[PDB]
């Protein structure tokens, strides 16, 4: 199974569940370990995740926190797959038990579906004003970051993407990605964010991907990639690290 897929996983969950009164038992997780899949076994990570992705999918009422026996962890779980399926998700090829026993590919390949809805999603319900429009409307989540990326590309003077994999390896793209993403002071109250621009001639690409990597944590977004699945054009990995700068 992925190690690195895990590994992202886990700490985005972690953060998107810091907070929950109700996960304090099993978040923070270790990313290093395979505690992601013990985790979870009973139904309460994966129904407050798909809430998450699709806010109202779950009612909090109907998971049941306290006194978990099987019963109670089969019915949680059971749960977490017909609202997934209802949301989207191909879940067709695994039940409760397979999630009970933390089966690798499995809990991997729903926690992804979930997720990816949810990054997909803010780019989906949420433009009209940030943009003929309809067309763009008829355009994929994908190709839509595709343009979005390449639009900030060009206001910087730097050569434009295809693809979030082969493309992005050297973080030189990202670089120029974050500086023009980077709050500029102007809103609400959100105050300025530059973003240093050294490391971007490291020479070392890996360390390049660190330095990147250092700036978009001051944004809030070291999330989905490590300097590794930087380098190595990690499609999947790449794709959730964008949409989240996106989102």
């Amino acid at each position: 199974y992925s190690e690195e897929e895990k590994y992202a996983f886990v700490n985005w969950i972690n953060k998107a569940l810091e907070n929950d009164p109700d996960c304090r038992h099993v978040i923070p997780m270790n990313p290093n370990t395979d505690d992601l899949f013990k985790a979870v076994g009973d139904g309460i990570v994966l129904c407050k995740m798909i809430n998450l992705s699709v806010p109202d999918t779950i009612d909090e009422r109907a998971i049941n926190k306290k006194k978990l026996t099987p019963f109670i962890i089969q019915e949680n779980l059971n749960l977490a797959l017909n609202s997934a399926s209802a949301i989207g998700c191909h879940v067709v090829n695994i039940g409760a038990e397979d999630l009970r026993a933390g089966k690798p590919h499995l809990v991997l390949g729903l926690l992804w579906q979930i997720i990816k809805i949810g990054l997909f999603a803010d780019i989906e319900l949420s433009r009209n004003e940030a943009l003929t429009l309809e067309e763009l409307m008829k355009l994929s989540p994908e190709e839509l970051l595709l343009r979005w990326a390449n639009f900030h590309l060009e206001n910087s003077g730097w050569q434009k993407i295809n693809n979030f994999s082969a493309d992005i390896k050297d973080s030189k793209a990202y670089f120029h990605l974050l500086n023009q993403i980077a709050p500029k002071g102007q809103k609400e109250g959100e105050p300025r964010i530059d973003i240093n621009m050294s490391g971007f001639n490291e020479t070392d690409d890996l360390k390049r991907a660190e330095s990147m990597l250092q700036q978009a944590d001051k944004l809030g977004c070291r999330q989905f990639v490590t300097p590794a699945d930087v380098v190595s054009g990690n499609p999947k990995l790449n794709l959730a690290f964008v949409a989240n700068l996106f989102n």
